[PDB]
């Protein structure tokens, strides 16, 4: 039940990087 939150982090990871 986390895929719905990771399906974006993998595309916005640069937000923190």
């Amino acid at each position: 039940d986390r895929q719905i939150k990771i399906w974006f982090q993998n595309r916005r990871m640069k937000w923190k990087k």
